[PDB]
């Protein structure tokens, strides 16, 4: 299978082909659920190991809470269990959409003293959000894998520092592992987590459809949940005070974002840092050659590379041509391929082809390990810098509302001065929705056309005094990133 | 909190105290579900890492399949989802009790050629079995964490070899990691997995209540599921043949078995190979001492031990006495404690106390790392050998049915010659159930009294010719292990 849809022409068909023909996903009879095959699951394991190691250094501990929540606990897009076999439960129980109402009664019991704080827990599990909108493999599904962390602190300042530290870990998850550039920012009051005080986010951008997408999230819950669940601690005075809480999560959406960011017309391109196969060795196996010698040297090279921690597989299958194998591992996104035939063996070199650019190198066997390490770092860096340039070109800085629709029609995000009044965001969503529908009827034309806030970026351009809001004309408070979204 | 119930007197109360006061579990409002706190979850992560590494060496790959299964797919103790919010789904969908019916349609699609075999997949997830019997934390719960592996092979012999290789991994999981002795064997026709051809098992034994328990399971499914799901492959001839399948699983039940096996009146005893804290360092901190010097040496020793891969924590909390800390870490089962005070510092030694026997050692700082490594191996081995001696003393070899009830009253298993006729197992279950109820009414007295087969052990004692079945008098075929069970 080759990918035949072009990424810049039919992006939806291209994406489906890339994830199916690489054997990353399989479809399923229940809408919005997808099977995650090993080729994709290996990447999830890699980013999971990364994030787990990092939060353990912060003193976060893993745990496991039940997948079921009582009606009363939850009620204090949800799939309800109502019967065991054909017997009706007295109270129906819900499948977790998130675990605040499952965990926080326990927290209230566990926390008594300032000596019990901070309390830092995480769990890896799946959650269920049963919407009816258009599902997208990896990006927006009814069941998905995630991690959710939940912490409790004696002070707001300590909780806020943790929120930001986790957000930095999510920046590293995307930018350092997956080579996807993200924008750190704060959500608007309309878009933040309802029961929380402040929601921070990293946002990603999909150029081919112009859409922003929330990559991960980190919430300062403050004391609201502590009030509702009576999570209190005693200082050394003996005075009871509410804890200050955080929660934060990130999902297999990250994989989809990586796929969309780096893929090309040939299929997947997997950044070397998360590729389960970094180097595929393809021996050339003529009938009229010493095949034993060539396969032996491939095994020697595999051992030599694995001593440098390079993840290698040899595709020595005799029933497929080298051309078939080149395409097979290109579709799967292996970042380097190493070709070895009798002429290479005679010269003591190997031919290495990088997946992102197709550039080829002749490398002597003694230089192979350090040169491939350097090449993989270069591939990783180049994937990131090109995605970052696409991000910067995808954002238009505007000053008035009449620049919105043209910028959206170019599939761009807009960075605009905003008064942050929450009524104005609703007005903007509804107006851009209506104008988008008009434009659709003029084009002769599934996913919403409305523009919403994506985030208020931590990195703020200058704000000249007396800059007006781009929609209300009221005095503008901060630069805000807007766009169509998932 | 100290444990105050005695293990040999009130075993159920002892178990609850040990797992609650060590902070391993927390209760939950839904019967049969329990929260797994970090102290327990760390042990699960350890055995998970072990088993994952081992099966990856066998070429098994992890994956993730949805938690939901359609009514038709399943129907081809189950919790049914029937509504999203308060809207009724056209077909109700079930939460997975096991994933054969979720995975095998996909297998049928993926397998076309002998070149596609073997196919070896595993997943780590939770499943739901919604029974109403008495739940037991770790051992028998409505939701539990497990791994389930599913493989497909071109021949029965290859599938059978895999079944046995996995069963050996489960023996290692219990005996090598958890120091719990298990018995490998084959399940009776009445107790085997229904749709499979042959079920193998490792069985454990709980002496304090006399009960056997299935520790893990590995099934030769053969071609039955291949028939039902039309999983076929083509040889190089072009003839379509059914695949031969296996499936195998093991759960957090293993943790409960470990707890019950090694615990004592003081609480948990965690084998060093899975203990998240292997050595706890407790500084003695008099008011009238150079506390800075003692804490500094504790940190030096921690660094030195961690260079030998020993997992160390220092409990330098000033507001608790050393006696309090000794009990606190004993209850949690830390296998070694290291005490350091001014006199030790003056002598250049440390006092080390092993959790299992309470024996103390004075060890010079230079010998500390290799001596503690040797001590931990000795602790691990001694935990295992004492549990193995308890297992051997808990099994009575009998020849006639009238020895059954006395052996059961001694809380023993029986090894008996058996005709393996399936009707006889039902008769034996019902008769021993009835006799147990009579005995209960004579004692002035929740869990079933019936005796069933636990397994037909791979290791068979000699079978003198003409040995009769202990219940039917028919010619006996093999020695069978029987007992009361979970
Ligand atoms: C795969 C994935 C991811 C996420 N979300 C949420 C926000 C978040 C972030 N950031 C989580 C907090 C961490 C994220 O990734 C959400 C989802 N499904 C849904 O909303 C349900 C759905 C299904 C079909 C169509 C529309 C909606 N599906
Ligand atoms: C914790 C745990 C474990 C296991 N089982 C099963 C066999 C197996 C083995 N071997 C699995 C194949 C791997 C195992 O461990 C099973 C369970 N709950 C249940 O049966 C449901 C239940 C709940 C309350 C009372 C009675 C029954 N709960
Ligand atoms: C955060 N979040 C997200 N989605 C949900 C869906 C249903 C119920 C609660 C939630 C919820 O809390
Ligand atoms: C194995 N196993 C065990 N338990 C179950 C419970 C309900 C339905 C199917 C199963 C099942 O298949
Ligand atoms: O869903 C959310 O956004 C928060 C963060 C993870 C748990 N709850
Ligand atoms: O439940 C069982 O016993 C088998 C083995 C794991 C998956 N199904
Ligand atoms: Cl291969
Ligand atoms: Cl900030
Ligand atoms: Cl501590
Ligand atoms: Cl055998």
């Amino acid at each position: 299978a080759m990918v035949t849809a072009k990424k810049d022409e039919n992006f939806s068909e291209w994406y489906t082909q890339a994830i199916v023909r690489s054997e990353m996903i399989e479809y399923y009879d229940i809408s919005g659920c997808y099977i995650m095959r090993p080729w994709a699951f290996h990447i999830w394991e890699k980013v999971q190991r990364f994030f787990d190691d990092e939060i353990k250094k912060m003193g976060v501990e893993n745990s496991y809470f039940p997948m079921f929540v009582s009606r009363h606990k939850l009620e204090k897009e949800v799939a309800w269990v109502t019967h065991y076999g054909d017997s009706p439960l007295p109270e129906k129980i819900a499948i977790r959409p998130t675990s605040e109402t499952i965990m926080y009664p326990a927290y209230a019991k566990w926390i008594r003293s300032h000596r019990d704080l901070p309390l830092k827990l995480n769990q890896w599990c799946s959650v269920v959000r049963w919407e009816f909108k258009q599902p997208t493999p990896f990006l927006r599904t009814r069941e998905f894998l995630w991690q959710e962390g939940h912490t409790a602190h004696a002070t707001e300042e300590e909780a806020w520092e943790l929120v930001l530290d986790i957000l930095e870990l999510y920046r590293r998850w995307y930018e350092e592992c997956l080579a996807v550039p993200v924008i750190k920012g704060e959500k608007s009051e309309g878009e933040k987590f309802a029961g929380g005080k402040k929601t921070t986010t990293v946002e990603a951008f999909i150029p081919e459809n112009g859409r922003g997408i929330q990559a991960a999230t980190s919430h300062l819950l403050g004391t609201n949940f502590a009030k509702m669940f009576e999570i209190e601690f005693e200082d050394e005075e003996g005075h009871k005070r509410l804890v200050h809480q955080t929660s934060w999560g990130c999902t297999t959406r990250s994989l989809g974002v990586m796929i969309m960011t780096h893929g090309d017309d040939k299929g997947l391109v997997i950044p070397p840092r998360v590729a389960s196969v970094q180097v595929v060795i393809i021996p050339i196996l003529f009938k009229d050659e010493n095949t034993g010698e060539i396969l032996g040297k491939c095994r020697e090279l595999k051992t030599m590379l694995e001593k440098a921690d390079i993840r290698v597989r040899i595709d020595d299958r005799s029933n497929y041509t080298p051309g078939w194998k080149y395409n097979h591992w290109e579709v799967k996104g292996v970042p380097l391929r190493l070709e070895l035939g009798p002429k290479d063996l005679a010269k003591g070199t190997a031919r290495v082809v990088r997946r992102d650019t197709g550039e080829a190198y002749q490398i002597s066997w003694a230089d192979l390990a350090p040169k491939l390490l350097e090449l993989m770092e270069g591939i990783q860096r180049s994937l990131f810098e090109k995605a970052k340039a696409r991000l910067h070109e995808g954002i238009e800085k505007i000053s008035t509302f009449d620049e919105v629709m043209p910028a959206l029609n170019r599939k761009h995000l807009v960075l605009a001065p905003w008064c942050e009044d929450p009524e104005s965001e609703e007005q903007i969503k509804k107006e851009t929705q209506k104008l988008s529908e008009i434009q659709a009827i003029e084009a002769g034309d599934v996913m919403t056309g409305a523009m919403k806030t994506l985030c208020i970026p931590f990195d703020q351009p200058p704000m000249p005094e007396g800059t007006k809001c781009f929609y209300t004309g009221k005095p503008a408070k901060r630069w805000t990133l807007w766009g169509r979204s998932y």
